[PDB]
């Protein structure tokens, strides 16, 4: 009696409670980040973050970007979160003459479409390519962290090389003057003649986070 009824209340409570569930989620990690955000821990600490956790579609994105380009490099933002010292990329895309309103306009709208399915992100870093020399930061890609990592704080740098399998490096610069401990040669990368004078000399003004990868729910599709 009302058992037909019953599983329509059922199967609505079910779904009206995912809803509820997916908002509150939503506004936690919002205010979560907008603790973190005006914190500022980074500031203080030069080898706060060490890990860059990339979602599969940042990922597939960005490689296929870097492969258009073929032996020309290429570049494009990515949007994610922190998590404590993990930077965390969730989507990217390309790069891009009167102002770059637009790459500031296709951020807002990134933003929304993932608000709508309740996911948090904003700006996280950039992402560029080095076909064929490996994953590294040039002098000049040293220069451009340093003033990211002042004006666009968290901000990572992503290399991928599309070439050479998966060669993709996550960096951060360390500021003007700091001098580390430490060895930093990890995983050994065959780099032309012509380009190991610049890499070696600018090899220490920056370091690498271990980078991990994932598959959301939404990024099974
Ligand atoms: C974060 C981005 C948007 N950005 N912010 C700021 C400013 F805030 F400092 C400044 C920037 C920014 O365009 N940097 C930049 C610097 C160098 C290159 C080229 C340059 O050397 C030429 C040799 C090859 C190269 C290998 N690695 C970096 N390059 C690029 C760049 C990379 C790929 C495609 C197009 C351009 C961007
Ligand atoms: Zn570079």
């Amino acid at each position: 009696s009302g058992s037909g009824m019953a599983q329509k209340t059922w199967e609505l409570a079910n779904n009206m409670q995912e809803a509820q569930s997916i908002d509150e989620i939503y506004k936690y990690d919002k205010k979560q980040q907008q603790e973190i955000l005006a914190a500022k821990p980074w500031t203080k600490d030069h080898h706060y973050f060490k890990y860059c956790k990339i979602s599969a579609l940042a990922l597939l994105k960005m490689v296929m970007h870097a492969r258009s380009g073929g032996n020309l490099e290429v570049m494009g933002l990515m949007l994610g979160k922190v998590d404590g010292e993990t930077m965390i990329i969730m989507d990217s895309f390309a790069l891009p003459v009167n102002a770059q309103a637009a790459a500031y306009e296709y951020m807002a709208a990134y933003i929304e479409n993932a608000k709508q399915v309740g996911r948090l992100e904003n700006a996280i870093g950039w992402y560029h390519s080095h076909p064929g020399y490996g994953c590294w930061l040039s002098g000049i890609d040293v220069s451009t962290q340093m003033l990211n990592q002042q004006f666009q704080e968290p901000f990572v740098a992503v290399v991928i090389d599309p070439t050479r399998k998966v060669n993709l490096g996550a960096f951060r610069t360390y500021p003007k003057g700091y001098k580390p401990p430490d060895e930093g040669p990890s995983e050994y990368q065959t780099i032309p003649l012509n380009k190991i004078e610049d890499f070696g000399v600018h090899c220490k003004q920056y370091y690498a986070l271990e980078v991990s990868y994932f598959k959301s729910s939404l990024d099974r599709k």
